[PDB]
């Protein structure tokens, strides 16, 4: 793995609340949360009801050997994101609605490749 060669709990990860590459799915950086290897550090609080969702989502990965194609996770993901409401952060760059379309687009076929290898296996 790429991540071998680096380099602890509270190191590699996110204090500030991004919004970079906002419809760009493998570059997203939204909250301190929300995107692919990119995550808050310990304690941080998340920065939106989305960023929060995104929150849970990481941490039941991580829970879960690492498995980004946990049902559960996924399923809980597409859940909360239908669910996200009320003020985003101060500098919020993204448009809150498109953001969360993009990333349920990942998430729903992340549930469908999950559903696949269990049927099989
Ligand atoms: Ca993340």
């Amino acid at each position: 793995n790429i991540g071998d060669l680096l380099g602890a709990k509270d190191q590699g990860c996110s204090r500030t609340c991004e919004s970079q590459f906002c419809t760009i799915a493998p570059l997203l950086r939204y909250g301190k949360y929300c995107g692919i290897l990119y995550s808050g550090c310990p304690g941080e609080r998340p920065c939106d009801a989305l960023d929060a969702c995104c929150m849970v989502h990481d941490h039941c990965v991580d829970t879960h050997n690492d498995d980004y194609l946990n049902t559960m996770c996924n399923e809980n993901l597409l859940s909360c994101i239908d669910r996200v409401s009320g003020a985003t952060f101060p500098g919020n760059k993204c448009n809150v609605g498109q953001t969360a379309s993009v990333i349920r687009g990942v998430i729903e076929t992340a549930v469908f490749a999950g559903k696949i290898l269990h049927k099989r296996d």
